[PDB]
This record gives C-alpha cells, structure tokens and sequence, in this order.
C-alpha cells in the first residue's frame, strides 16, 4: 500500500508463480495486490516481449519492487 | 471483479471485442477476442488459439476459468 | 454469455484442458456453476495416445478451459 | 447435478478410474462419496509407471481429484 | 468412518509433491490432519524412520490402511 | 487438538524435522506455534542437496507445512 | 517466544526469505503484518548463486515459506 502508492507512475518489477517475470508502469493496485500496468513487458529466457496494458491477478504475485 | 473495477474491471470492460493475450497457471498461453467475462474473471474468447512450444493451435470458442488466470493483456495494435 | 455458450455445447464434443497438463475430449452432457462436468464418450489424450474412458465426471476446480471442437 | 453425484451414485459397487493432482492414477471399487467428492474405494490400486500396486481400502480427498470415470469394463 | 477403524493400524499416506509415508494411525480430525507413530518416509525406495509425525490434512492425497 | 495440538504442545523445546511444499526440508528446536501451525524454530537449519545450511531463528508458515516430526 | 515478537525484533535487520517456486531473497526487514506480507529494503534476489539487487520490495505473505534473520 504505502510502497505501492509511492510507486504509481513508476516502473515496477513483478514476479508471479510459475516463474513469470514482468515489468511495467504501475497505474493502480488494490488490497488483494491486483494490478493494472501500462507499457508492460514479459522477460522470458532473457528476451523482452512488450505487451502494453496488462491486468494482473494478485493471487499469483510473489513480489513487487520498484525498479531502481 | 466487483470490488476491483479500478484494477481489473475497467480494462476488461474496455477490452470487450478486442484480441487479448491471456496466460494461465502451468505455463499456458492463449490469445482470443474477449467477448465476455464475469465476477470471477471467467472469460469468453472467440477465435481463441493456444501457443504451445511456439506453435499456434486454433480452438475457436473458449471458456476460460478465471481462477487460473495470471494476467490479461489486450494485444497492442 | 459464458453460460449461454456452454449451454450451446451440450450434446457436442468439447476439448477440456486441466491443471497438470491433462487434455481430455468428450461429449458435454451436463455442467454446473462450479464448472464441474459430465462428459460422455470421453477420452484422455496422452503423448498422442487416445485412451477411451466413456462417462467422466470433471471437477471444475482443476479446469483450465473448455472449447467446442469444430 | 447429474453432473457429479448422478454418475457417482450410479457407480457405487463398480470399479472406477480416478486421477489426482501430481499425476496420480488410481482404480478401485467406489463404496461411497460425498458432496466434496471425497471418496471411499475398496480393492483400490495405484497405477505407477504402468505397474499396478494394490492398496485395499482407500479414502481419497476430493480436493485433489481431477476426474472420475467408471471403468467401461 | 474408515479412519476410526484404522486407529492403531498402519496406514499408507501420500501427500502433494510426491511424498509417501507409512505409520500407525493414532488420531485424526475433521480436517484430515493425522497423528502417526512409528512413522517413516519412503524416498527413492529407501525408508527413513521418523517416529511421531503429525501430518496436515490440506496436502493429503489419500490414506490407505496397509493390508495385513 | 488431539492431532496437531497435543504433539506440538508436547514438542516445545525439542528438535523437530519439518518438510514443506516444493521439497524443502528444515530441522530446528520448536519454541512456539500458533493456531495456523506457523512455527518458531531456534537453531534452525535447511537441508539442501544433502548439505546443512544453518539459519538460526526461523519463522515458518503453517500453510506450506507437510508434516512436523520430533527427531527420535 | 511469540512469532510476532520475533519478527518485531528483526525489524532493521537483514533477513533471508524463501518463497514458493524456489525463490530466495535477502533484505532489510522494515515492516510485516499478520499475513506475513513484508516490506524489505536493500532487497536482493539470489538466483543460481548470482545476487540481483532490487531495492524496495513488497512480498506477499501467501507465498512465503520461511523468514530467518541472517546470523
């Protein structure tokens, strides 16, 4: 919350269950850690795949960290 | 989503009729035109296809259980 | 409607993938709100083999998707 | 509603095939079941790597059940 | 009904993540938690004696009284 | 209480083996536990690929516990 | 003795946190709630022996396996 609030408009790293790695601009989030990201991208086997708008279910989120 | 319009609901509402990339638990990747959804994020896709080992498998009409959805991303034009 | 579309598949053959890489095909007879399923003339597809199972009841908790086979 | 219970009702006393999460394959005579799909099986056996392992009486939690199908014969 | 009959007898229990255990069933509850005595794990076909073991029902696949 | 409760209450102060989801194996002295089987271990250690990694004090979530076995 | 008391006394200290799917993280414990959700600072992931610094990280309790203050 605190942190997520401070990260609105910032790029965040998100990892999910089943070894998924995503980066995106955090636009919104809720208490269930559901997320709306913009200019989102998946990092798969070292390759970047741009996705654009992405909504993420919080149930599978492992962690979120604003990119330095 | 119900209590989740600001994160999940609005984008899904706005994606009706557009092609979306959906990833599911157990490494499944599906693309399809979003036609409908419910409170539990179950989805209705038309002209849906699975991408397995880089290969495309067309399936037509697909009902997807929201319980196993990881993310939904409308494909950039 | 997710509901109408499944209603429309009763009596038809559908593809159902489940958690843990399971792939099944069968005639959709019945289904409930939790997407539990009753399939007839069902079969399991495993490494390309087809194993006929006949009548099969499927727990919706582990269902990934259902699609009619054209 | 014929969905789960109907078939199960009709398979009592007959051999059934059940697969569970984590690739488990079991066969056995269905003696009873409930609304959570927990099952009681007798003369049960596991099929591991194509080999059969007889177990006898087995209680199975419905939570990990994938499907149940009465054995065609 | 089956567990009550198995109090005092050896049972085979398999859990999520491929775990296989045998032990004497001493008690159980409505959540399918088990208390086993003289319990042992079977791992790669080798047996590891453990003694007293309490097992959470949430991860139980099946419980089978060992014939005999 | 006759299943998990008694044994955990009876294991306070003793070395327990705890296995968790995803193949994790841990041993430690059981100092406390709560309603959901979250555990407090002291002198804890992880066993990985046959090697012991000492960790000291460890809080363990009950949600992912498979079993708890006092070491004989 | 309390699990709560233990985590409280670890605030400001480096902790090792492991999660489902084999994730291993280290970081300075700043905040935690009753669901074991965590706020770590100067956090880093350890992947195949490699350390990846991440900075501030919120960790969902739902997938936490264990939390141990680094001795």
């Amino acid at each position: 919350g605190a942190t997520l609030q401070d990260s609105i408009g910032k790029q965040v790293l998100v990892k999910l269950r089943d070894s998924h790695e995503i980066r995106g601009i955090l636009r919104s989030f809720d208490q269930h850690v559901n997320l709306l990201l913009e200019d989102a991208e998946e990092i798969i086997d070292g390759n970047v795949y741009k996705r654009g708008t992405m909504v993420v279910r919080g149930e599978n989120v492992l962690f979120i960290s604003p990119v330095p």
